[PDB]
């Protein structure tokens, strides 16, 4: 649910509606419902820029993509019931069959981002964004429909003009620049290690420091033959400066590509580190909760303090051990740093790990990185068990 590290997203959305509403109701009061639309599409491509303000604003990219969501819904229907309230299916005029595109537009997009999701991830990208088309429709329907009340010094050309400016910014810099000026960490594979069946460990050397915390991610573009170039989220697995560390498990056709045939030598870029799971912002008593793959952010701690300062109990739960990465490495934490207390939990012969029984510290940070519905189970137990506990979970998707 949403706190207060997203108050300050939140008051930029809500004021952006209310400074909206007022300014309609003041000019042209039939147009508030549409106008309000106009206003929740350009916040939209706003929230999709990944920029740091937004991510300091909404405390992490989840809220962001969630407040996307829910900034596309409310536009969608406030332009259904536009459509409805100022005309039908098709218009006789081009201002207004502009909108008809847009509108039409919009709701096949909307349908099909949510419910694609089997889709290729960059088909499914190249679907959405077409929502730049449609946007670029709906200015345009908007300045014909208007004409000589958008080009004038008032609130309302003011108003209207910069969201429309700012949500073209924001479509062209997400869609076009991107991803060929925000990359600018050029790196050069130097190390692969095949931890088991299904999990390499890629070692990156680059050409500028890199600065990260433990327990944060970035996006990798791989350019090697026979490779897609697209941007994938990454949790740091270690490293420090000029070195980078990343472990990546089997879970599609490009994690796969990287498991197979990925080689050392090949060019990679970055654009920057990304994520709210700090552990080392966290309280001095500390609980660590890690589900297979999930390890992949507490294992950039181990590697980068190799004294331990906080009192941490890391529970670690994989599917045999054949699924486990890192065991020699947290049993020498373990055996090197005496408040470290390390439980590997192999569910396929142990069960689920069940917090119900066990005891956490009293005034104590949990952090959590696995499968979201261990997350929850495990959330609603340690709730139950203290609603005081702070709890902290990084989840390994947008959408
Ligand atoms: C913050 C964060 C940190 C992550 N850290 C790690 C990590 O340390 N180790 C690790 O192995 N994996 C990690 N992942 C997951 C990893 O990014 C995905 O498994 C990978 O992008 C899927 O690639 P694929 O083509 O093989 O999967 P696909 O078969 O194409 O799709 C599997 C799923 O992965 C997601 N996905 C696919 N392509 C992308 C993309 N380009 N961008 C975003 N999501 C995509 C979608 O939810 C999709 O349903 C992390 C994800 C996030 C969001
Ligand atoms: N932060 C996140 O959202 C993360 C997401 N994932 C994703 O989950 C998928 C599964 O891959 P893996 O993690 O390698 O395997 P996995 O999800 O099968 O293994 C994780 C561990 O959690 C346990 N687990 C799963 N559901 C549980 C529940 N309801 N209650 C208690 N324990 C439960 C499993 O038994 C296993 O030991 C991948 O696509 C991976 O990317 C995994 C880790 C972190
Ligand atoms: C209706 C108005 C919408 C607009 C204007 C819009 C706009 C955008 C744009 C321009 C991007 C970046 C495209 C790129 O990187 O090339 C993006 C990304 C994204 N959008 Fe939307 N979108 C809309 C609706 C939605 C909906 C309905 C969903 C989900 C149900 C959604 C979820 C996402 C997600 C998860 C991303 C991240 C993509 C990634 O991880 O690479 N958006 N959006
Ligand atoms: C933001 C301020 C907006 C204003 C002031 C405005 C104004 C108008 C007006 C006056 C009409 C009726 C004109 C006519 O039917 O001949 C109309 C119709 C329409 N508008 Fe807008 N509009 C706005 C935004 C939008 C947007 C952003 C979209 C789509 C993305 C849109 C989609 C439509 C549709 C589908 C119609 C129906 C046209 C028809 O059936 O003839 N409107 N609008």
């Amino acid at each position: 649910e949403f706190s207060m590290k997203s108050v300050k997203g939140l008051l930029f959305i809500i004021a952006s509606f209310i400074l909206t509403l007022l300014t309609w109701m003041n000019t042209s009061p039939q147009f508030m419902i549409p106008g309000l639309a106009l206003t929740s599409l350009s916040l939209t491509f706003i929230l999709a820029t990944r920029l740091p303000l937004l991510e300091s604003w909404f405390h992490s990219l989840e809220k962001v993509y969630t407040v996307h969501k829910f900034t596309a819904f409310l536009s969608i229907i406030l332009l259904i019931f536009h459509n409805f309230s100022m005309g039908g299916l098709w218009g006789s005029r081009l201002a207004a069959q502009f909108g008809n595109l847009a509108i039409y537009i919009f709701a096949s997009i909307i349908l099909v981002a949510y419910l694609g999701k089997y889709i290729q991830y960059e088909a499914w990208r190249w679907i959405h964004r077409l929502v730049y088309l449609a946007y670029i429709l709906g200015l345009f329907h908007i300045y014909m429909i208007m004409g000589n009340r958008l080009l004038t010094f008032n609130l309302l050309s003011f108003l209207v003009g910069s969201y429309a400016l700012l949500g073209l910014l924001a479509g062209f810099y997400i869609i076009f620049l991107y991803q060929k000026i925000s990359f600018p960490y050029l790196g050069k594979i130097t190390h692969l290690k095949r931890l088991n069946h299904d999990t390499r460990e890629i070692q990156i050397h680059l050409s500028r420091p890199f600065n990260y915390q433990s327990g944060q991610f970035a996006f990798l573009k791989i350019f090697q033959e026979g490779f897609e170039s697209a941007p994938h989220p990454f949790s740091i697995s270690g490293g420090h400066g000029q070195t980078l560390y990343f472990t990546v498990k089997t879970s599609g056709d490009h994690t796969k590509n990287i498991y197979d045939n990925l080689q050392a030598g090949s060019k990679v870029t970055l654009d920057r580190a990304y994520g709210h799971m700090i552990i080392e912002e966290g309280r001095e008593n500390q609980v660590w909760i890690a589900g297979g793959i999930g390890i992949t952010p507490f294992i950039s701690y181990i590697r980068e303090h190799p004294i331990l300062d906080k009192q941490v109990h890391f529970y670690y739960s994989f599917r045999g051990d054949e699924n486990a990465v890192y065991l020699d490495l947290l049993r020498n934490y373990a055996q090197k740093n005496p408040n470290f207390e390390l439980h590997l939990i192999d569910s396929t012969k142990d069960g689920y790990l069940n917090f119900e029984q066990k005891e956490v510290p009293e005034h104590a940070t949990v952090y959590m990185c696995g499968p979201i519905s261990m997350m929850k189970a495990l959330a609603k137990q340690i709730k139950k068990q203290n609603p005081k506990t702070e709890l902290i979970y990084e989840g390994f998707k947008f959408k």
